[PDB]
């Protein structure tokens, strides 16, 4: 009966950060994911040769991050699940890229990678923690004996729903949702949290 | 590089939550320690059974510990960490008994271990998650990359402090501090910021 509730930040809890930016900023450039470009490496190499070209210090995009929201509901449903369970964000995002948007949300733990910054504020490069690293954070759940219940939006999800317990699609595209109908597929806050009460061990309320 | 922050949470964040609780009931037999009876398993068994006596059920145990307040300060701390650290909390006790406590700090993802519940809501029994489960806690967010600072303020901290790349002693025992001398030595939340500071990679403001 221990359980963590480990949770996507982009697409789940906030917007995609990268075309949030884009769309305050009005580089039209950062719109592009890894739908364009699968190569996470080679994006990041490129979205932070874009800011520098566009003299966009650390600062500056910490400055255009502090203006985003997260979506509709999500404060609400992160507070839900804090009264039932433990709380992980498990992300592909940066530390110092999020920051602005995990305060809104109380600061959960939150498991993602890191930039190099230089001496003068720029993104000059990123550390990725480790290769398949949500499914890794599972894995270090498990060695200490908890259950873990996972909910993501995308197919960079789908390593970390297959090793929970139990995972759950949310938001999903539908050729996501049609390649991995071993997950619920839920597109609202409620069903959210009812897929989270089916898939726990406990008596829960709603 | 990517720093945890673990904390222990009695005697760190909050009050020791089974004594506060026995003393805001009144009921002398509550207050038997392991001093009394040194067998964990032989003690807890004893409090399962007195609680039942006097009709104590987990609800009415919750309204009790709700009176509680975390450690004047600590509220700020916490606040002031989860801006510069992702923060995981590790506790000896049990999800029920410190709920009321975790609440109040916005509920920070938290280690510990479980009680067992019954359906007319009576404490039937206990489950620890694990054997040294703190230091374990450590271990699993090194097998994820991270960097780990450790805070707590009692002897058997002193393996999860061990086990973290930095540790703290917090409102330590003087036979602790001396035996340590290994692990800085604070009592006051401010210091405590500045002992993260100091064991910190990153360049981070007070
Ligand atoms: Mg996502
Ligand atoms: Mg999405
Ligand atoms: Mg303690
Ligand atoms: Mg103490």
């Amino acid at each position: 009966d221990m359980e963590i509730a480990c949770l996507d930040l982009e697409g789940v809890l906030v917007p995609e950060i990268w075309i949030a930016f884009a769309e305050k900023t009005g580089i039209d450039a950062l719109k592009a994911t890894t739908r364009d470009i699968p190569d996470y490496d080679v994006l990041m190499k490129q979205r932070l040769r874009i800011l520098d070209e566009h003299g966009l210090k650390l600062g500056d995009i910490q400055e255009v991050i502090a203006t985003l929201k997260p979506l509709e509901g999500a404060v609400e449903f992160v507070d839900w699940l804090r009264e039932r369970f433990q709380v992980v964000i498990l992300s592909d995002t940066f530390y110092e890229f999020s920051q602005p948007l995990m305060r809104q949300l109380g600061f959960p733990t939150l498991l993602c990678h890191k930039l190099e910054i230089d001496d003068s504020d720029r993104v000059v490069g990123y550390q990725l923690r480790q290769k398949d690293p949500k499914r890794q954070s599972v894995i270090a759940f498990k060695s200490l004996y908890y259950r873990v219940i996972a909910a993501g939006d995308s197919y960079n999800d789908t390593t970390m729903l297959s090793e929970a317990h139990a995972g759950i699609l949310f938001h999903a595209p539908e050729n996501v949702i049609r390649e991995f109908p071993q997950f619920p597929a839920v597109h609202t806050y409620e069903d959210l949290k009812r897929e989270f009460l089916k898939a726990s061990s406990r008596s829960l309320s709603l």
